[PDB]
């Protein structure tokens, strides 16, 4: 401690060998766009293709729901058998436990449900992955000069790209968009009623003609001796055009001429998939999704991703052009600079104050230089503490520039001040500055490390925010504070200049303003008023009872958040036609949209991109979805030019004036949130009722929940509706009169209007599918249940005209579940002013009172917000016993620190005060902001009643001469400080551009708070104090000691 | 069967678990398809029972397998789900079809237990359905709706005609 | 359950079931020869129980026109058992069970 | 010597009688291609092979745990897992955690 | 798999199996040339052998009443083999075999020994389907990174050390076609590791006992007029080094680290 006062040089290996700590630790450390925030979650999903709701949930699902038992960490399962074939259960997890271990115990939990699939599935696989919904980049393919259309851009997608730019150093999980080459069969019912062939021979014609064989080998072990040779059989081989597939023998007529299949149905080399639809700007695209890798950069994954796309580019075929529709990177890369920009003027600021307080070049210099060693030096605390360097924490850092200089700095001012008060040596009066105020010092390090930790032992995602900055701002304080026993104090002595004793400059300079004599003479006018206040002391206990109630009532008035709206350079529209629409009606819709876009806001928007086919709540040819990215930051100014206004004009645009619900909006900052005043109701059916009762227990509940307009929002269903189904009843007593197979009926019914995956070809040297699915015209219009025929065990066609009754029922075609047992989402939320907790008080009373198999239970948002949630109170209850204790201890009492804390609600009836007038709201960085006033606050009465009692004490002074030349003395520092503050976190506080509701919400209530913290602190600690100290002891009395 | 492998203590529980479930598929394809479609069971569990629940009917009116069924209606789909749950040995028996064969009255008509099979097995499934309006369709069309199928059975009646 | 233990005799030559069933007799029986020593040494287990073969002469059904694989499927589905297919009771599935009936498989 | 080779896992199956390309191009890089995102990998060597074996090293970095890797390796191919044959699927298929030191062997 | 590497030679552009094939020969061939230098220069793969393509015309049989899937299985478990049931020998589960003897499945010729039979009862030889050449195929196709690859598998020269004969590969790597790269991997990966390090480690490590050294126990020239003196401590542990016979290793550079650690501690 005072030991390295007379080791400078010790000292100064210290400081360079730190700030190097310091750029070593910057040069490889992470970026990203916030730390990783969100709970994860794993999600099973499978494929049927061509299965209905109760299929994909009856066969696949419902076997899982009993399988899969046993997988720690349980938490809750929400899922979607799709009537699309696809079944997705997403199991949500508790915070922060390591995924990677649910993924592995979940994979092989259903490899015992395995032979309990169809075998559909079983060949199709089922796949466990660990998830979320946070797309860094999507990557569009397109061709400019017409070259290629969906489905090759698609293939070539998924032949060219996803394993050589996949590669690349900084790549999580890669998702393409579009579909794969399949060979693709279009069988012709009339072509195929002709020769009386069947799917099911046609089937088999594929399967038996089409692979690779068992061969053999000559020369086959064991041979016998003599032998010379050994060689490999070949065989029947898999093809490989479209070419040879048409020269496929079906069966050869008694008059020679054989019939192939290129005659009974249409070959061409065709998609996978012809459910979405990928359009960029209108022209065919189509498209790749990537997340970020695990502890990789964001700008790196970009650097390489985007040189290797560069890298195949010109060895991509003509036209073919790689496109940028979404990316996550430029609002991260400006993010870091506008933020390191702020932190760039705080610096400079602060040393302006700095100079034009201290107005000695080299005593100007000290605490300037003090600056670098400081963070350079944090890095290194954070590049060892295995977080990273976020626009968040380092905002930790630009916050923190206050509770860093603030001790240095008092320092250099006590020292100079002493200086002026005793004559001695700068080392010696150093000394005596570093002694007496080890406690200024020590004593904030106790307090902030004790209002900082309390928060990073909060939970949730709100909570590990919090970690960022304890962590930087608690290192950068302690730091900053042993900085002053190491650095500070030697750098006190050592590169400070020696003053005598009174030398006060009071108008010594004429062109460097006079300037310090005000001060002075000011602060003549400040003690002797502080003297005057102290002189009539009730009238300042009822005023601090008005500014105490007025933050109190002030503080309700004072709106929530779970995280401020940002402007990302990118927002999305997406789009809804009603029940059982069709694709081409949903396309009108997207470049209609697309025509809004590229006209009525042609100068913001720089590229749309049009997904037909499945949007927000499931796939389904009704649901769209448009990525709309605008041109770069710089040339956006305006109100009207930016995401607020832009989805404000789309809505308005769309609501009132079209037959499908379409909206436009902007994405949280958070890529994933808690939807705040609100809730995601999940509706159990628990006991043995079925799809229809709780349905009706939705039309039930949502006339019983939107009727309070004064407690519950916005009860609406998250979801696709019930919609249209064709049940087709086959009466099975006549097709087993007929001479007609059931597994012929059933399989050509399926190949024709849903279609199979049968067998593997080879194209272009990768294995792919081959499909045959009748053609559009022959299975599209109900009519067409005529043209098929069935070829009996005689010989003859039958019509399923001859045995299949066909109706209109309903169904939804989303069946969603909860832990295995029949669910349904019903999202909704408070009323914009009532809690959503309260909301959940009187939902939960409606959706008590309904019929028995109709219950209630939490899901998704308000799960994990419900368990962890009577908390806040607690913790921050602890920050504070945790300052009324810890500076109980520093010096040794109890009414000592009681002075000190008076003055936080100074501090915070400021921060209150100051956000309340621009709109600001008490979410976290409001909050964070509010902590780092508390410790203000504390700070600066630290600096007062130290001196006051120390003098009381050891000089034995009296209470209120002793307060005043405290309050006299420590008038300059306090106000050093201070300024430094106020100064330093201005440009937060109002600068535009990315992320400035982050900007802003920090800066506004750190700063309004800190000054009407001082600004009042300054007049009423003293009187804090003097008052506080009055009701202990008896004898002393106003003390002499000598 | 039951194969209890006790592992060395303190070794992660979970890691060794699935790590036998992934070994499970090495030797599964090659395994008896009465088992491979009744399941087997992996589960990381103690050496003894830690807890039993009884449920028992107040009139008595009901049997031991009707109690049964309701515990496997409405609880033990999470019991085994608990972050903390192996097996659990259900003291009853959730519902099944029971179909009873009579052979003598099967004598009667031609026909055998195979010919009660392959009859139950083809009558009773769902089926590879398809789309009104189907992917990718042609232009003017206006519907999507679902194509229903035969549906599994739901009665006793189903069951007997 | 304090001083004792749980020994596993296991067959290593490839024996089968009759051999090690008489070691472990020879053994159990050579153990209650020491009470100066041991305490309740008892085989944890079942011993070998009557089963009852049911031995197919393949040949009379191969020339008398029957195939085998349906022989065994029926012994099996009417004395065993067999699960063939799963339905929707209520609104969840269970399975499907036909096993003959009570009387027609007891002696 | 410590822990000192980059951890890998490798895929070996019985296709019997296919030919280089197929279980080069089918069986091999037919993994390889959901193999994005794994922790700490070093290099990747692979083998087709004309006898009807196939195999798969995917090879990561020294200490990167290997229990850990097949974690998220065989559920990165368990991934990649859909355009491998199904005849693979159905005869013998380990994926297991390997050196290529035998240790020892002994005759 | 020897004395110090396992050179791994990388396809990268998109070039051929052929071509590429030509280029490695060219460098195998290339360093004969260099008996001062390298020693057992060998290739590492499977290369090309003639393969018997057997084409059934699926017509000619589809009349004749033979079916398939049974010539298939018939062609296979003759000259392949098959997997049926399981049986239990001695108390020990093993597979079951059904292939063909010996004699018939050595030559091409015995291809006609074996007859298929229709649905009829008769017959069918293979030579009524079965067109028969002589082309060529690969067997095992070698990798590095999922590309086409090669090890140019190697050893020094008996004349001292490992490490000379690597970066002789190197020169050797030059003279190759426009897409044809290198890299090292196993005991040569670690050799570009514990190699390229030399600029870094006494970057570093200079740089903190010098600050070290002017710490506890202070000053500014005492760590200049201490520094002095790590050539001092090299030039005999390199003197030495080359006398004898040996490399700039491992154990020569914790030999390095250690000797500049006590000379340090002498001037200091
Ligand atoms: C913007 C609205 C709210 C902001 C104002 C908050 C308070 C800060 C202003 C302080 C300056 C005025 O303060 C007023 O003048 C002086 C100095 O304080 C004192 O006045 C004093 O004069 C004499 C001096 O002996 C009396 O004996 C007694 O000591 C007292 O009356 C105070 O009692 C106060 O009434």
């Amino acid at each position: 401690p005072n030991f390295f006062i007379d080791r400078p040089i010790f000292a100064w290996v210290i400081a360079i060998i730190i700030m190097l700590a310091g750029g070593l630790a910057i040069l490889k450390l992470p970026v990203a766009q916030y730390p990783t925030i969100a709970p994860p979650a794993v999600t099973i999903s499978a494929s049927y293709p061509g299965a209905d709701a109760k299929t994909v949930q009856d066969t696949v699902t419902q076997v899982i729901e009993q399988n899969m038992n046993g997988i720690d960490n349980l938490m809750y399962m929400s899922s979607n058998s799709d009537s699309t074939g696809t079944v997705q259960i997403t199991l949500t997890f508790e915070s922060g436990t390591d995924a990677d271990i649910a993924q592995v115990q979940v994979q092989n939990k259903l490899q015992l449900a395995m032979p309990l699939l169809p075998q559909e599935v079983q060949q199709q696989g089922v796949s466990v992955e660990k998830s979320s919904s946070s797309f860094l980049m999507v990557v569009g393919v397109i061709n400019t000069d017409g070259t290629m259309t969906q489905e090759d851009i698609s293939d070539y997608v998924a032949a060219n790209m996803k394993d050589a730019i996949s590669r690349t150093s900084g790549v999580g999980d890669v998702q393409l968009f579009g579909s794969q080459y399949a060979m693709r069969i279009w069988m012709n019912p009339n072509e195929l009623n002709k020769f009386q062939l069947t799917p099911v021979d046609v089937i088999t014609a594929i399967k038996a003609q089409n692979a690779q064989v068992a061969a053999g080998q000559l020369g086959g072990t064991p041979p016998v001796k003599g032998q010379q040779l050994n060689a490999s059989i070949i065989a029947q081989t898999r093809l490989t055009s479209t070419e040879e597939f048409g020269k496929i023998l079906l069966k050869v007529n008694q008059d020679g001429s054989r019939v192939l299949l290129r005659d009974v149905a249409k070959i061409e080399l065709g998609g996978e998939n012809y459910d979405i639809i990928a359009e960029f700007n209108g022209q065919p695209a189509s498209g790749l999704g990537i997340k970020l890798a695990t502890g990789a950069n964001a700008l790196d994954t970009a650097a390489a991703i985007r040189a290797e796309l560069a890298k195949m580019e010109p060895f991509f075929p003509s036209g073919l052009k790689i496109v940028y529709p979404y990316d996550t990177t430029p609002f991260v890369k400006i993010s870091i600079h506008e933020v390191v920009k702020t932190l760039v003027e705080a610096i400079i600021l602060v040393f302006l104050v700095m100079y034009l307080f201290l107005q000695n070049f080299r005593a100007t210099l000290i605490p300037t230089i003090a600056v670098p060693v400081v963070l350079l030096g944090t890095f290194a605390v954070l590049a060892a503490f295995g977080f990273s360097i976020n626009t968040l924490t380092m905002f930790g850092m630009v916050l923190a520039i206050g509770l860093l200089v603030d001790d240095a700095i008092v320092v250099v001012e006590n020292v100079e001040r002493v200086m002026a008060e005793e004559g001695l040596p700068p080392k010696e009066a150093t000394r005596k500055s570093m002694g007496q105020i080890q406690g200024a010092l020590v004593g904030i390090a106790m307090v902030l490390s004790a209002v900082f930790v309390p928060m990073a032992f909060f939970g949730g995602s709100t909570g590990a925010i919090y970690r960022q900055f304890s962590i930087t701002i608690v290192s950068a304080m302690a730091l900053s504070v042993l900085v002053a026993l190491i650095l500070t104090p030697a750098l006190c002595a050592t590169m400070l200049k020696p003053i005598a004793k009174g030398d006060h400059g009071e108008g010594k300079k004429g062109f460097f303003g006079w300037f310090n004599r005000m001060f002075e003479k000011s602060t003549h006018h400040y003690t002797d008023s502080v003297g005057g206040i102290l002189r009539s002391t009730g009238r300042y206990l009822v005023l601090y009872l008005i500014i105490v109630v007025g933050m109190a009532y002030l503080f309700v008035r004072l709106p929530s958040s779970f995280l401020p709206d940002e402007d990302q350079g990118v927002f999305m529209t997406m789009v809804q036609l009603p029940a059982g629409a069709t694709q081409e009606r949903t396309q009108k819709v997207l470049n209609e949209v697309t025509h809004y876009y590229l006209t009525k806001e042609k100068n913001n928007v720089e590229s749309v991109f049009a997904v037909n086919g499945a949007g927000a709540a499931g796939r389904g040819q009704n649901t769209g979805i448009a990525f709309v990215s605008l041109k770069d930051w710089a040339d956006r100014p305006g109100e009207e030019n930016k995401v607020e206004a832009i989805t404000m004009r789309a809505t308005r645009a769309f609501s009132q004036i079209k037959d499908a619900m379409v909206f436009a909006f902007n994405l949280p900052a958070i890529v994933e949130l808690g939807t705040a005043t609100g809730f995601d109701f999940e509706l159990i059916d628990q006991a043995g009722l079925g799809h229809e009762k709780l349905t009706q227990a939705r039309n039930q509940l949502l006339a019983e929940a939107a009727k309070h307009p004064d407690m519950l929002t916005s009860v609406r269903p998250n979801g696709l509706e019930d919609t249209p189904q064709f049940k087709i009843d086959i009466d099975q007593e006549k097709a087993q009169a007929l001479g007609v197979s059931i597994n012929d009926i059933n399989t050509t019914l399926g190949a024709a209007w849903g279609g199979s995956y049968v067998n593997d070809f080879i194209d272009r040297g990768r294995v792919k599918k081959v499909y045959v699915m009748s053609e559009a015209k022959y299975r599209m219009l109900p009519d067409d249940i005529g043209d098929w025929y069935v070829r009996a065990a005689d010989g003859q066609m039958v019509p399923f005209s001859a045995f299949s009754s066909s109706r209109w029922e309903y169904g939804s075609p989303r069946l969603e579940r909860y832990n295995g047992l029949p669910s349904m989402e019903i999202l909704g939320q408070a009323a914009p002013g009532k809690s959503t907790g309260e909301a959940m008080e009187l939902m939960e009373q409606l959706a008590s009172k309904l019929p028995t198999g109709v219950g209630y239970d939490w899901t998704g948002m308000s799960y994990q917000e419900r368990l962890s949630g009577n908390q806040a109170p607690s913790l921050y209850a602890i920050s504070l016993i945790v300052v009324f204790l810890c500076l109980a201890a520093l010096y040794e009492s109890w009414s000592i620190p009681f002075s000190v804390m008076l003055v936080v609600p100074l501090g915070v009836i400021g921060a209150l005060l100051a956000a309340t007038f621009r709109g600001l709201t008490n979410d976290v960085y409001f909050q964070v902001g509010l902590l780092t006033t508390i410790g203000l606050s504390a700070k600066n009465a630290i600096l007062i009643v130290e001196f006051a009692k120390d003098l009381m004490d050891k000089e034995g002074k009296g209470l209120i001469e002793a307060t005043l030349d405290a309050v006299r003395m420590r008038l300059r520092p306090i106000l050093m400080t201070s300024l430094a503050f106020i100064l330093g976190v201005m440009p937060l506080v109002i600068s535009t551009g990315a992320g400035s509701g982050a900007q802003n919400a920090v800066g506004t209530g750190v700063m309004g708070g800190m000054v009407t913290a001082t600004v009042l602190a300054i007049f009423f600690v003293p009187v804090f104090f003097v008052v506080v100290r009055r009701r202990f002891s008896r004898k002393n009395e106003d003390i002499e000691h000598s």
